[PDB]
């Protein structure tokens, strides 16, 4: 339904972004600076057996205090690689026996919790925080302050996540050296905004990432989450200009620009959730090394567990 | 596809309600009424010349400043009739001749906007609050705040209601006497709560009733909003109890129950939105002198353009 | 899903109709108009109060009495500006408190019903008359008497509709010089065709057009009701060019070019039910002053109760 | 999704028919009567080698005149058995090799085309004609002047179906003593009438009745047909009475209590187009020597060629 | 929602086949052809009256025995022309009396049973017979789908090559008017036949399925062509071998090998078999030919009116 | 949509199997048995650094080869405790790394491949291997419905019965701890297990398929039930012939001569196995048991949750 390959891969539309996008960025991660990291694990009784469970807290935007997951395999190596894991939409932590695939891999696994969702597919204990009034919305997150790029909800959840990867490093049987960021859909634009900002990952897996050409994507599907901000602009005729400006600071293509630290993305050719036109803008401004794993006949799912493997495999490659 | 209508006509089921309902609203409504209700009529450009239209401001939940329209028919008569009427999920305030209706008939009318609504269907300009952190939650409005009554988000807008028959009260021209309060769907159930809230209300037209009878609905029919609950409940699998405790001190049926003041309400027997069990449950509680237009071939448009000639009708023989 | 909007501003394609267009027309009128006109408006009882209505009956065509409602506003006016209104598919004149909007900004309204239908969204009281057999015909009205353009339904409908607005010029409160023809959908097409025909029509106001680039709108889409045009030669396979042939004298487009009048045009880029090139093929060759307002989010709704509001500015500054 | 099949063959409803269904009846046939029937036969050249064709006409409602095809299979005998045949919702008598099955059982068969319809999946060559005005009416034939029997369009079907059985027996080669009616859906419900109405018709083929039990129908499926009639209610509002009133003297319910001849139904228990309990409602009021042939867990379908053996078995006992 | 016509008229994409397209199906035929074919016809007793009717059964894919209906007109001419008709996806041979049109039009008619279907809209009667039945997506398009040898329309197609033979051999049949026909299935069907059988004279060949699979899965995501895409979805590593198994059986391959005279029909809102894929295997048709095109109908075609044109077509070809 | 559950609750229908029920059952071990089961586990190289993954291999119905994984926690404790596990409709054994919660908590995991499916969500390794394969509609629930001989869930209930002996072979595996268990399909394959094997200690049966078959057709059109329903609106003939095939293999049978105990798991508004059609066999249910039921969750169940639930469920039995 979308372009075909061959043009996929040569997308490269003009981006579009505010000449302030650095310095809200800055201003933003500054602010949430000056409240203490403070990271806090606690050990969890458990019935995982090969794998140590400890509850995270950690301070995210404006200090707010965000939960996590830490999963550590019972290994013999001192130092381990970590991969810190974003959460898709309407997700949340869920238990920590959601998430035995990288430590079973032999990673340290970080799992954020997402602020005020973990209520679609999978329970969540962090609750969100407005700047002030609550504007007027279309159900869900993607409208949520969408009015102004300062109380846009994803300025909160990106903060969150930058501060994530702080909070892993503080573990100490944390390999700093092999600190990745990952992320399916939601989790892949969450990782890619993590990729430009933070200053601790290591590498970057983006799998049919969302949050990325906000423009194209409400113009090609009805799809949801997407259409909440196409069902908003219906309403909201007087609207349009300000909605993109708004999004055009959150935009992963706009992210994937600046970042430098090497990549694997992930794309389904028949994927009307994350269009590919959409995935492939972002990963073609992307600035560092980086590949894509093509799956032309899977919607959304992308490559599932194939592509799990292909992760685990380019990881000991760029690490070895 | 809900019990037939002989049953419908009997079906009574057994209510459930905390021991401090009335409390929690004694409370609610005393705190709110701490702040002075600021009534602001400003005289809005519009171009209609057989109305004449205000910009409303007044003070609901917690002082917080709430927007609506007042529309007076340019009439000899020195105090009219007034109809404030509640606004159906996703809608707001929109534009004052959106509500052209009651003042040709007459009535002055008072459109009370919907906080953190108002980007479905028809705009709106009013922000939501919530109490502190927002609790995860699904989509939507049904879940904001559903782990505590004093968090949910219902008791902001009916608080909200209920201070918008005290400021259409505050208009000059109003008749005090003779305030309707009037909703379909969403307004429906506001209305009701308003009809047992109030002591200003003089009628209630309630038309194919929302927020009646949750745990019932939830059961009936997988449509929009109820769905919203239901697919909380299908992650939080631990809350139903909490769930249920909390939207029972919203339920049009035990509002129903307390309301004293005429009414008519109108039902369609094929709505899967609102389903007929829901609004007979309300109906048949409701303990006012009372009225039901029954539309047996209608889904959730009910009685449309025919049962507002019923109202008129109805207010018409009740002001006699 | 159609042109994109820079060629959709380009869009001019080779119009298709027969060298004896306008003597058809010339003939169906000067038939019609052998018969008085004789435009009846009685007073009616009403529950309204700013606003008197009248129960309309005038001759469209062949002498056949069709219904109306004339809405006047109560206004120290001896002449006021009037909106003939014409109607969406399945809908009919319904009660008078359904066109509330214009008298409400100080237009006499006329509502023309519409014969036949007044079956699905809103009721109506005008039957048709076939031109003799009434031929195999698909479901709706779309395709009823298609084989020949003397026998097909919107040379009567168009009739009707050019005789409304001589009748509302009949009235003597309505200012001749400020009568405006109005419509969304089918609305817009019957008013499309006035606007080429009529020599009453001051302005026009062209809504999301339906009966517009008949051989486009069923290759673009299957939706209703174009696809009633599409069903009946799926089955009549021998007549295809009878077909095309018969709907090129009742085509938008063909009737834009005709007109002189000036309009302000609305269209949605995501409407499927009109497609956007089939609303600027008709816009495009439009040939009075013109203007459109574009809504690239909307679907058939179109620019709702926006649009509304820049109907009254336009005619305002048309008129000043 | 219906009454389980215990239930289902204990139905018989409490019946509703105005007390002057026979006189309509007996005046509708007398006065199309008084039209010379005219059946004309011509035959066909066709490429058809086992049997000849003709082309019909004859004169059915108020001498309106019908087209048919006659088809006779080339076989020794004298005198055949003759299956007259009605056709399906939105079907036409279509060609003459679309109706092979009963001439080549040794049957001549009568095709009556149907007035008006032919243009959904079949075509058709005859054209209706109202009884002068065509009032307000949803899409299609259901609601065709549905506010009157005098003008309902199943008036002139029937009749026109009466005076077809009436043609097929003057043709010399028909055994007027084995003239058998079938149809399927609207053709059964067409059937089931004429078993009642024509004194000349000898054995009845009713499979998956359509045209029974209208107001059981409505409250039981949403598909079409039906909904045509829920869709005409739904905006009618004030014509339930005069809609329910017109079509008890089209009710195949009504027409079986008084048929006489043997029969053999069919049903499809998933048939949500005309639900079992309709058809069994038919079928229990049947006061002919009778039996049916029950599909558990076909849908429309019914028995399909299972059941075209069965007929022919059927007719082979029945005519000894 | 395919190409525009101007551009369907002249699609003649790239064709994809292995170097042993043409040995695959020689050596298929030949090992088929080393049992015999024992063609059976056993008359019926029969409520039909215009026709008599035979049970079938003859020797298909290796000798394994699949059935049939012959329907024969009752008429004064000794030899008669023959439609040896193929069945669409999911049906099976039914009842003589579902087949009565070829014999109303003069023409005896060869009924070929489908193998392992039989049961969507149309009873069969006549089993599938593989060794081991690999993982696949539930239907027919994707059973034994990572090995040619192994790929169930092998079986279909040999046992349709076998079913003009087993026509032939009914001493009523006329062997120089031997047509062989079918719709979506059924005309992918007969379009492999026309390539590979030795007996055919023409081919009707409607609404083809089975044609240009590559380009199928990639237009449309309906039934049948979605079990390929499903099968890919979850057999991530099998890409390359899928479609190297489906240029053995592709229409297209087939048509730029046949000979024998053809009509074809389409309709140009077909999503089931979507126009390009129709249009790819008639561009490529070697044989003189003619297609009928149905603008607005979808995988109907043209119906009852191709039907007459069908036999126009065959009356003005052996007049 | 279905009964209410205090109705729910209650639902014991009559039960219908044929008098030879256990006889079928007893010769179609018998006749398995005779073939040695060759249970082979290769260690495979593979990322997992926290277990030891087997490339698995054993002799399920009549001697017919069938794919697995066993994966070991790397642990202290010598002899772990062992969860044997069945796969849903249309999947496989997938990757390794696609079963990884019972070994992270501390369970042995025999995951049992399902011969010819494995193409619908998750790869399979294992083919089906019938002679004649009967007209069928797409899918493996008709695949030789007319003769409970032939048909295609003898053989898996055969395998996964076996799977169990060969669970129990592996030197790391007590083999007097271990536990049945599956979702959907997989619950309907390990209620068969229930009851044909008396090796299993416990079973884990979530949100059963294979269950009240003859209820489960009326009650919804949802796949995989309707392919019975669609096979049955074409062979108008076959009813009867149909549901006394599917009696032999349906899990309120099997439920009525179970001992071991069992934690069940049902969602109320699950449209693919409707609660009555679970409620039947839970009641049916013959030994120690328990339902979590999950009002609000349509197929997918306690999610989560469910799985919490068996881990001490499982600890519990256990101690
Ligand atoms: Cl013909």
């Amino acid at each position: 339904f979308d372009l075909p390959l061959e043009e996929l891969k040569k997308y490269r539309p003009e981006r579009y972004e505010e000449k302030d996008f650095d310095e809200f960025w800055e201003e933003t991660l500054a602010e949430s600076e000056k409240f203490p990291l403070d990271p806090v694990f606690e050990r969890m009784e458990s019935h995982l057996k090969t794998v140590e469970a400890y509850d995270v807290t950690f301070s995210g935007y404006r200090g707010q205090r965000i939960k996590g997951w830490l999963l550590v395999p019972k290994l013999e190596e001192e130092k381990l690689p970590c991969v810190v894991q974003y959460i898709g939409y309407n997700g949340g932590r869920g238990f920590p026996h959601d998430w035995l695939f990288w430590p079973s891999m032999g990673y340290i696994c970080f799992v954020m919790d997402t602020r005020g969702q973990g209520s679609g597919w999978l329970k969540g204990d962090t609750p969100d925080y407005p700047e002030g009034p609550v504007d007027p919305q279309y159900p869900g997150f993607m409208t949520r302050g969408i009015l102004d790029p300062r109380t846009y909800y994803y300025r909160r959840v990106f903060t969150d996540a930058v501060r994530a990867v702080e909070a892993a490093a503080s573990f100490p049987q944390v390999d700093q050296e092999r600190i990745v960021i990952a992320g399916g859909s939601q989790g892949g634009g969450i990782a890619l905004a993590v990729s430009a900002l933070s200053k601790k990952a290591k590498a970057l897996l983006c799998d049919v990432p969302f949050l990325c050409h906000f423009r194209r994507a409400v113009q090609l599907v009805d799809t949801h989450p997407y259409a909440e901000i196409t069902n908003f602009l219906k309403t909201h005729r007087d609207k349009e200009e300000i909605v993109f400006r708004t999004l055009s600071y959150f935009d992963g293509v706009n992210f994937a620009a600046r970042a430098k630290i090497p990549a694997l993305f992930s794309v389904g050719l028949m994927d009307n959730i994350c269009p590919p036109s959409t995935v492939f803008a972002a990963y073609n401004y992307y600035a560092g090394p980086k590949e894509i794993r093509i799956y032309p006949y899977n919607n959304h799912e992308g490559g599932g567990s194939f592509q799990a493997v292909e992760q685990v495999k380019f990881l000991k490659k760029l690490f070895e």
